[PDB]
């Protein structure tokens, strides 16, 4: 599946205390329902949709401001019902961190359930970066330095995603937000998603699979780790240095390209990434899972190529 979900783990650093997802929720997120006025959706999908809204009162600042709200659609079942609590404990237990899309409050009574997050105000990565490549073909352009900036965020998202053993399931450029500063931020980001009508997605029998951003053994053996999530980043910084093409490009998914990508077929260098970047993506993509590097080894390399840089 493509949602956020806490493992258990314990190989290395990671400790596995409890699993959120098994009790039931913490009634300090609640928030009056009453005290938020909705606008447009942000997105929609088969279950789910999400609005941006007003908040009134909200935190201890009791700030009004922007947000985003998440909400089933009348005609979701219980199981999508479930999906979303789940969400919510999940995003009540990882703790706030500036590259992720942070939860806010909920309002879980008087109603349907609602999910108060953060709210990006420049949308997503891949069709700002796609609006920067068009814009090059006919303001100011991206620079390495802005690209080192996109990486280095998400992959600290990632790293904290993987000290609290959650997995992403989805790592892509379309799931990176950009908020104020351009700065990059990560969520489980499904309910905004019509993936049943988006040729990523592709039937793998129950389910819709973003196969491209797949790990091998994600597709082969249905392993999900964090250091599956490690071969999706790969991906997305493929996305990021090549200015948002579409990944493989040209190549079809069938059984072609499982046996490609099964026999160490890896894109090749974007046009604009440098040979150390690229190292990464090779390294990301590294077929055996246990080679590839943690997000702490990845964020640590990306800070003496931001060093670089700046010199
Ligand atoms: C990854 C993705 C893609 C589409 C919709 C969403 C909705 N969500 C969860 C959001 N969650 C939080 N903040 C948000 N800000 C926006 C947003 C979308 C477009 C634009 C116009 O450029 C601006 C903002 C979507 C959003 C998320």
């Amino acid at each position: 599946q493509v949602r956020w979900k806490i493992i258990e783990s314990y190989e290395g650093n990671s400790y596995t205390f409890i699993d959120p997802t098994q009790l039931p929720y913490n009634e300090k997120w609640e928030f009056p329902r009453n005290n938020l006025q909705f606008g447009k959706t942000l997105g929609a999908g088969a279950f789910g949709k999400v609005v941006e809204a007003t908040a009134f009162g909200l935190g201890k600042e009791d700030a009004v401001l922007k947000v985003a709200v998440k909400m089933l659609k009348s005609t979701a079942h219980a199981d999508e019902k479930e999906a979303l609590m789940s969400e919510l404990k999940i995003m009540s237990h990882l703790g706030q961190h500036e590259n992720i899309v942070n939860l806010l409050g909920a309002c879980t009574h008087g109603g349907p359930v609602l999910v108060i997050t953060e709210y990006c105000c420049y949308g997503d990565l891949l069709n700002f970066l796609r609006r920067k490549a068009e814009a090059m073909l006919g303001g100011r352009p991206l620079e390495l330095r802005d690209l080192l900036h996109f990486s280095s965020q998400v992959a600290q998202g990632m790293a904290f995603l993987a000290s609290k053993n959650c997995i992403h399931r989805d790592v892509a450029a379309r799931n990176v937000l950009l908020t104020n500063g351009h700065v990059a931020k990560i969520g489980d980001f499904g309910l905004a998603r019509d993936i049943m009508n988006d040729s990523n997605y592709i039937v793998k029998g129950n389910a819709r699979l973003p196969v491209k951003w797949m790990a091998p053994e994600s597709i082969f053996d249905c392993v999900y780790t964090v250091q599956s999530d490690v071969w999706s980043y790969g991906i997305l910084l493929w996305e990021i240095f090549s200015l948002g093409l579409n990944p493989y490009p040209g190549i079809l998914v069938n059984s072609k390209f499982y046996k490609l990508v099964k026999d160490g077929y890896q894109m090749a260098q974007p046009a604009f990434a440098p040979k150390n970047i690229y190292s990464i993506m090779q390294a990301c993509w590294a077929l055996e899972p246990t080679h590839r590097p943690t997000f702490q080894q990845i964020c640590s390399f990306l800070q003496e190529q931001a060093q670089e840089d700046r010199r």
